[PDB]
DNA sequence: AATAAAGGAAGTGGG
DNA sequence: TCCCACTTCCATTTA
């Protein structure tokens, strides 16, 4: 089953919901969500995992944020911001 | 107040 | 057995 870092990468190299995530700096890696389109994507997330119960948003951030200990996504100190370690983006 | 963005603990999946 | 990679739940802080 695919990872959620790479649910996000994929969606952003497709654009297929370019009104809930975008690059703001892709050659950093930098992204940011649609404060009001960003709970259609947490649920496709869902959908995608065959979860239980409806992903949304809040569920899909506390999944994002245990990978800022290892890397692969960070919190940007900026609203609804995250950025991709170069080892994601080049793989 | 109303709205919104921003981790400990226990449960689920598939190894 | 016991970690993977989240998911779910609940609560708190700041703006
Ligand atoms: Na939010």
């Amino acid at each position: 089953k695919i990872r959620l870092y790479q649910f996000l990468l994929d969606l952003l190299r497709s654009g297929d919901m370019k009104d809930s995530i975008w690059w703001v700096d892709k050659d950093k890696g930098t992204f940011q969500f649609s404060s009001k389109h960003k709970e259609a994507l947490a649920h496709r997330w869902g959908i995608q995992k065959g979860n239980r119960k409806k992903m949304t948003y809040q569920k899909m951030a506390r999944a994002l944020r245990n990978y800022g200990k290892t890397g692969e996504v960070k919190k940007v100190k900026k609203k609804l911001t995250y950025q991709f370690s170069g080892e994601v983006l080049g793989r």
